[PDB]
RNA sequence: GGGCAAUGUGACUGCAUCAGCAGUCACAUUGCCCAAG
RNA sequence: CUUGGGCAAUGUGACUGCUGAUGCAGUCACAUUGCCC
């Protein structure tokens, strides 16, 4: 038999010994002052432990108020372990869901006021004792996010929290005049949570039909940050977004050690709500482009007067290999597919962006992180042309490196293409595909170093080159969660290193002029290397790679360079500036590739709690530093290695010291 | 105010009225007379089209029985219309629960501040379509015929397998009706309609829109994970997920519906597949005589190891190391759903919902490391005879190894993902044979010719899947096909002398051929969008062969006896592992639903289906034409390299 | 293994100083056509 | 032109209530001492 108890407007704590077989409603008359007030209800079981012997479902709460409802199935259970207490929220009444009137308070035709009902249960013989701790978040916090004229940006500090007292808001646009909106998460304290948004039709604790792919609702831990990003398209899909911020009690899909105080602990958190307006960044993306087109100047006192002192191809194109380009392409195909056919909510929950300033254009989150990349791109249409361009003769220099060239451009612009389908959604997929293009690049300006005073490099050493890259990167991230995956790439270093070694002294006869220093010269400093990446947690798997394969390269071309000077040939002071630019341009790209900080070793939250803020014009991070100065050592050391060897272009194809 | 009403077990059709701002809650005494009932309570708006300018939400019913509750947002809405009933189930009340007796409240809200009449049905389930899944001893299989299953009453199941000590288990459902449906299970401990924190990172529950079919496949390591399983089967309002248009929509109908319950238990095909590579090993009857004997009687490596393109293999090991990250990361329940399988004919194995359409790539494999020695054992003469194809031959060598990795992934399970590559490399083998048999009498003939063989195939692989779901994808297989061919044709007379009586006899082939193929594909619609690149390219190459094994002896050369069955046979080959391939109908535009409906029942020893045998045939018409390339020109080994036509 | 009293923490309800927010009643201005004198 | 009434919003203060911060006291939980039959 029920027993309806009415409850009062003011009390916040109701202790009632529920008897056996006896089913409470509580009741809670709700009026004018109710609009848009956030109703959160709390139970719990007193004396928890007295039950742990039964399992399942004990008490029932299932609150409701006319235009929402719930179930509190006590004691919830989690991965870890079982609460006998929890929260929920409630889509509160609105203006109009109990009527508009002029005046009078309520003059006398209708009366009018809605109701809370809160029911409770038990499927227990025995009896009982909750704590329905009903509270209220007034129209003050909920649809806080009205903006006044010629305000952007509006902001709560410390807005305290509790695994039983979540937060919700009510981000209506349509009645707000809303283009693009951006929130924003921070926090001090290590307790793990969720952010968790919703179209306004739409709720939370329901669930849907085939809900994981048919699912608007981003959800995203966080400890000490989480951002949001409603895109153009999405606010005029839905029109209105209710964001919520619960809290669980452990640490499980946030970190390991586990905070102390179960369920219990407060943590504070601020907010941004910020009302954004579409831009096209012209003026950030002005000073990039010129200063990715000063260093052209590069051409006019050399080559572009080349081309004016001249003024099978069936065979060599098919014998050109351009089954090369196939990695890269498919993986910008997977990528935008997986993209484009993504709800709308995924990609923020699944994109771990460094929302920090990765500042968006239209649909893209990262558009610097993106468009930086058109350094590559344009330093790689470059080589594709000079070495088409100024391609003859055939007996005096050293051997034409025209198809390699072609290579290193078409790999220039390769990696354009990846990084920047890589920076739309950089989640941990089972390949990263950043560098790997820059890595395969550094190791063709060794092969052409290696054969240009041989003979004519052939392209297909780039096949085994990509093969080998592809595998190391595959391997290394597929490795990542062990711990002797730093092991692997010391041992297949190594074996790389030997074999470079062997194939060294192979090909002239183990002369102690060269040889005896050059293998002592390699194996000291990739041995080193093989150290400060076994032994130091501030490489990560991500950088190892690219950091030997790039070291490889500037010690092979250093290489070349004193073999070229102790054997008393003339390096033109151009070709000495060139090659003090790339040292420097690497020196950069290295200084500012460091600090990478993205290891999918960790979880989600630990990841999205880095923000690395940027420095210029709030436009410019690091990696997009990197990705500019990249470009440009590449391109400095490709004119070095194509000026070094200009000034024997006087010399028989007979007496060039080999080597 | 609230308002009580005590209702027993006599009224099944609870009419009522609800005032302005009251709050009805209802009462049905339950007693040991309804444990294991499972019960549905549902509810509507009497006079619908009336409250149809107010927006959101009119009642709420909060059914609840201590053991289950849930909810009813009347009227819930549909991304097609919006329904004015809605009716939801209850785990019933075990024996253990039972002076005393449960209850079971119904509260009853209402936000409209006019009047607002309701209903509520109350119906039960039980002692069948229920509680029936308990196999007597040494039983495996338990059926239903033509069980009802309308909106107004889903059917129910409970599956303990704890009790009933099961391994893996199988479900099936045959149906006639073209009705949407549902079919969702969960663990036991689980509802169906509760949420929580990251729900979605662990939504084991899975949901098979049907119309004509659908299985579930329960395996060890869900058994293992939670060992009891609630099954439950709807019927969804509208067609949208489960079908095209709003053809007949406004309805709520009957619909008949069967079960199969088979209680597999693991095990492995000893029969079939040792079935197999015996019949993989007897036409391997030629390599006896030949070629092993030359060798006997025949009885750089550090720069081809560089020079020989192996780049050539990330298309696929990039691709299968995604069908795989995607297989193992995938929820335990996710993979019944995502994944579109033939279960006509797909047995299981260990994990896998399919090994009749995996261990049958091995035709693939072991096809190809034949042709990876017998290639490089069979070079050793270098001024007589045509030019050693030797090194060609360990591609199509390693691209019939290819194969049979980019294949036996996409059947661990064929999501519609950008790349299909279950044909693509078969498409390329059909290729090279042509760059083989060109180049075979002018020069050795490199293997980078691949490099723009393998663009070709998997560019014109990627552009059908992008625009696969369009209307005009056929036009543009027409466009990119001819300019290829045409060219195809062009190339040869600008090579041996525009000889009418060669080339104006070769070009009206290929204008005749693969014109013939066009309209064969762009006018009738049996091949379906991923199977036409194929018979294209499968066509180009015969054609070359039978213009190869013309121009031969049109020339009047003669042709080795082996030679000349060995290619019949490819010819025989060919023919039957098209027809096979000819029934795939895997075409992911339509319909999810529709998608499972297809169930091509097993050929031979109800191991080997439809699109399996296409994997072993395709590897015969992979071997005989590739002997037949490699013995056609033997006759020409005593003839110098000098006085031999060219063609 | 048990309870009591303290030590330190972590929650919790209601008083006291400040914040944004809702409602209540009264104030003041404004123009307004139709109605008439 | 003035009054009577109606509209509407601006902003005016008056009162009530909510939410978050610093202290104030007091309830509940966890670990160390002492005691006990
Ligand atoms: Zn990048
Ligand atoms: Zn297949």
């Amino acid at each position: 038999s029920v027993l309806v108890f009415e409850i009062s407007s003011k009390m916040k704590m109701i202790e009632k010994k529920l008897e056996a077989n006896t089913v409470h409603v509580l009741r809670l008359e709700l009026d004018q002052s109710f609009i848009l007030d956030l109703t959160k209800v709390a139970a719990e079981i007193v004396d928890s432990s007295k039950y742990s012997k039964e399992d399942g479902v004990i008490l029932e709460v299932t609150v409701s108020n006319g235009r929402d409802s719930f179930l509190l199935k006590l004691p919830t259970v989690y991965p870890n372990l079982k609460l006998y207490t929890d929260g929920k929220l409630l889509n509160p009444l609105v203006e109009q869901d109990f009527g508009a009137h002029r005046k009078r308070h309520r003059i006398g035709d209708p009366h009018f006021h809605q109701n809370l009902i809160v029911t409770v249960q038990s499927r227990l013989n025995a009896d009982i004792d909750y704590r329905l701790h009903v509270t209220h978040l007034d129209r003050a916090q909920y649809d806080f996010l009205k903006f006044k004229t010629g305000q952007t940006t509006k902001t709560l500090s410390n807005q305290k929290l509790t695994f039983v007292k979540p937060i919700g808001f009510f981000l209506n646009c349509s009645e707000q005049n809303i283009s693009q909106f951006h929130v924003t998460l921070y926090s001090e304290d290590d307790i793990c949570a969720n952010l968790i948004t919703v179209p306004a039709n739409e709720s939370i604790y329901d669930r849907s039909v085939i809900s994981d792919k048919t699912h608007n609702r981003r959800v995203l831990s966080f400890t000490k940050r989480a951002d949001i990003f409603f895109t153009e398209t999405e606010i005029s899909m839905f029109k209105s977004f209710r964001i919520f911020v619960f809290i669980a009690p452990d640490d499980s899909g946030c970190s390991t050690n586990t905070s102390r105080k179960s369920f219990n602990e407060k943590k504070k958190i601020s907010f941004e709500f910020k009302k954004l307006e579409n831009q096209s960044y012209a003026v950030p993306t002005a000073l990039m482009m010129i200063f990715l087109t000063t260093p052209c100047l590069l051409f006019l006192p050399i080559v572009i007067n080349i081309i004016k002192n001249s003024r099978s191809l069936h065979g060599q194109m098919l014998q050109y290999p351009v089954a090369i380009i196939l990695p890269v392409l498919m993986h910008t195909a997977i990528e935008f597919h997986k993209w484009t056919t993504s709800t709308m909510a995924n990609r923020d929950e699944m994109c771990f962006h460094n929302h920090a300033c990765a500042r968006p254009l239209g649909e893209l989150r990262a558009w610097n992180n993106i468009i930086t990349n058109i350094g590559y791109t344009l330093y790689g249409a470059i080589f594709i042309v000079l070495s088409i361009c100024r391609r003859g003769s055939h007996v005096f220099g050293t051997y034409e490196c025209t198809l390699l060239d072609v290579t290193i451009g078409v790999f220039m612009v390769l990696q354009s293409i990846a990084s920047a389908t890589y920076h739309i959604c950089p989640s941990d997929v089972a390949f990263q595909f950043d560098t790997p293009c820059i890595q395969v690049i550094c190791g063709l300006l060794m092969v052409r170093q290696w054969f240009v005073r041989h003979e004519s490099p052939s392209p297909a050493y780039t096949n085994i080159l990509l093969v080998g890259v592809v595998s190391l990167n595959f391997l290394i991230s597929a490795f990542s969660k062990t711990s002797y995956v730093r092991f692997i790439i010391a041992v297949i270093h190594v074996i790389v290193v030997g074999s470079i070694c062997l194939a060294k002294e192979r090909s002239l006869g183990s002369e102690k002029l060269k040889t005896r220093f050059f293998i002592m010269a390699f194996s000291m400093g990739n041995f080193a290397a093989i150290v400060m990446y076994l032994t130091l947690s501030a490489f990560h798997l991500n950088q190892i790679a690219t950091y030997c394969f790039i070291i490889n390269c500037i010690m092979y071309l250093m290489y070349y360079g004193c073999m070229k000077v102790l054997h008393s040939e003339r390096i033109t002071s151009k070709a000495k500036l060139c090659g003090a630019l790339s040292l420097l341009a690497w020196a950069v790209a290295g200084f500012f590739f460091f600090q990478d900080d993205t290891d999918w070793t960790r979880s989600a939250a630990a990841s999205r709690a880095l923000n690395k803020p940027c420095l210029l014009l709030g436009f410019f991070g690091s990696h997009d530093l990197w990705h500019i100065f990249g470009a440009l050592a590449g391109l400095f050391t490709f004119i070095f290695v194509s000026f070094v060897d200009d000034d024997l272009i006087n010399t028989r194809k007979t007496s060039i010291n080999i080597f």
